[PDB]
């Protein structure tokens, strides 16, 4: 059913979105939610849409994962101000996420991914 790849990019997301327990970065913003937000944020990123890319195969890499997260903290970086409990949670997750993807478990993933081949 699923790659070792897909495997280990989905345990990754549970220990990524374990450090939301607020739940910001669930699902896409709004504008509902966050007037003039698609006019501001050119490329939004979720935890949900994330999932489906995973699901559907859309990353060859945990490095585009990475990237994505990143992308995705840092556009609450970008839209909120930094007094906000908004951006304050999107930097603490950021770095929380930079050790959980940190170079060290990529590189042990590749090999056993590699292996599994
Ligand atoms: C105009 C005042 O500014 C805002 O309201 N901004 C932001 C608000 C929220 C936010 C609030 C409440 C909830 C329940 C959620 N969760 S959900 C339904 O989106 O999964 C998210 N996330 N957020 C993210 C990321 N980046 N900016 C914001």
């Amino acid at each position: 059913e699923q790659t070792p790849l897909q495997e280990a990019l989905n345990q990754l997301m549970r220990q990524l979105q374990r450090k939301d327990p607020s739940a910001f970065f669930s699902f896409p913003v709004t504008d509902f939610i966050a007037p003039g937000y698609s006019m501001i944020i050119k490329h939004p990123m979720d935890f949900s849409t994330m999932k489906e890319k995973i699901k559907n195969n859309d990353y060859q890499s945990i490095e585009e994962l990475k990237d994505n997260f990143k992308l995705m903290c840092t556009n609450a970086m970008i839209y909120n101000k930094p007094e906000t409990i908004y951006y304050k949670a999107a930097k603490k997750l950021l770095h929380s996420g930079m050790k959980i993807l940190s170079q060290e478990r990529i590189q042990s993933l590749k090999q056993s991914i590699d292996f599994m081949a």
